[PDB]
């Protein structure tokens, strides 16, 4: 993640060597930060971004005129950003049969962009905006805001299924995170019409852009990962296989046992995971094979390698086995010293800054979206 100041800066950037992209971005909210936002991010992802903007709240105008400035500029991806706040604006406005009507109207606009079949188009699902018109009561009542918006969200996820075209930046779960008192700032949307905080927007570009790099090829297919305080707690040499710290009951042992049922869904997903450790073999198998605890086990790892080599070579040697790209790897390790070498001498590879509490490594994990794709 940058900081808007950064993307902003690499947007003046030298862009000669770049594979050029033509993006759309049209918006019912101002958009001129997002667009400079996307650009930069995608310049420093290594694409020469060629952005063009729809003039204020023109989706629907630009979208329906087949003569109109949109299609002329022959996007190769179009990005829409309806907000959940003008969108509950809308809804507001309405009586009831209208309102019965908001997911289902708004659908037929996505499909008939759809339809058109130009360039691939991402797509910002809706935050929830509670209004609480209702409390807690709207998901009994169709015509609320509540019930229009979560049918709209659910049928968009279908859409996605039925359109390989379109692809769906999920808005929804990241702003679910941060909160939208992060994400939004009512002071300057009321004199701006921004509806995304500044620091809202760098996440948002980093994950438009996520997706954008997948389509074109460049997605992750492989995390490498330390032991030691990495996938369990303490140290194996030291205490033992039985006495690592995985499993239930209360205690840090707990949040290692939900990490690693997060790499499993990755390997379960076909991402290839090998093992990067300073210790004996052996005494590193040792717990996958022995301790009935652990989630992962020597099947779910392709690549072992435990020696007392330093790691550079190391994944040099897991690079060369698997042959993919080091631009195509995750390394996680608890380490500073290790994370930093690996980062000096392996250009390439992805080295997350993880936080020193491993209660805290998912969520910052969650914050980066490492393994975007773009196939299944
Ligand atoms: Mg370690
Ligand atoms: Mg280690």
């Amino acid at each position: 993640l940058y900081t808007f100041k950064e993307l902003k800066r690499a947007t003046k950037q030298d862009t000669v060597s770049l594979p050029k992209l033509k993006v759309a971005l049209l918006g019912d909210t101002a958009t001129q930060l997002l667009a400079t936002a996307i650009k930069g991010e995608g310049i420093l992802r290594n694409y020469n971004i060629e952005l063009w903007e729809a003039e204020y709240n023109q989706v629907e105008r630009q979208i329906m005129d087949p003569t109109s400035d949109y299609y002329q500029f022959e996007p190769d991806y179009t990005i829409i950003f309806h907000s959940t706040h003008k969108l509950l604006e809308k809804h507001s406005l309405v009586n009831s049969d209208l309102q019965n009507k908001l997911a289902d109207d708004r659908l037929d606009f996505v499909r008939l962009l759809c339809e058109q079949g130009i360039g691939r188009v991402i797509y910002y699902n809706y935050p929830e905006i509670e209004d609480t018109i209702w409390g807690s009561y709207a998901t009994k009542v169709q015509s609320s805001f509540t019930y229009q918006l979560t049918k709209l969200n659910y049928e968009l996820m279908n859409i996605s299924q039925a359109y390989p075209n379109f692809f769906i930046c999920n808005l929804a779960g990241i702003s679910a995170k941060y909160g939208r008192n992060f994400m939004f700032d009512s002071s300057v949307y009321v004199n701006t019409e921004i509806i995304l905080s500044l620091d809202a927007l760098p996440i948002i570009s980093s994950r438009t852009i996520d997706i954008i790099a997948a389509i074109q090829g460049k997605f992750k297919k492989c995390l490498i990962l330390d032991l030691d305080n990495t996938i369990w707690g303490g140290v194996v040499g030291d205490d033992g296989w039985e006495n690592i710290q995985v499993g239930h009951g209360l205690g840090i042992g707990k949040a290692f046992t939900e990490f690693q049922e997060w790499v499993k869904k990755l390997k379960n997903r076909g991402i290839i995971i090998a093992v990067c450790s300073k210790n004996n073999e052996g005494k590193a198998k040792e717990p996958f094979e022995r301790n009935p605890e652990m989630v992962l086990k020597l099947d779910d790892i392709a690549v072992f390698v435990a020696n007392w080599e330093n790691k550079a070579d190391n994944i040099r040697t897991i690079q060369r086995t698997l042959n993919i790209g080091f631009d195509s790897m995750v390394f996680l390790d608890d380490n500073p010293f290790e994370r930093n070498m690996v980062r000096e001498h392996v250009p390439g590879v992805t080295v997350p800054e993880l936080p020193e509490d491993p209660g805290d490594y998912l969520e910052y994990l969650y914050t980066l979206n490492l393994f975007e794709t773009a196939s299944f």
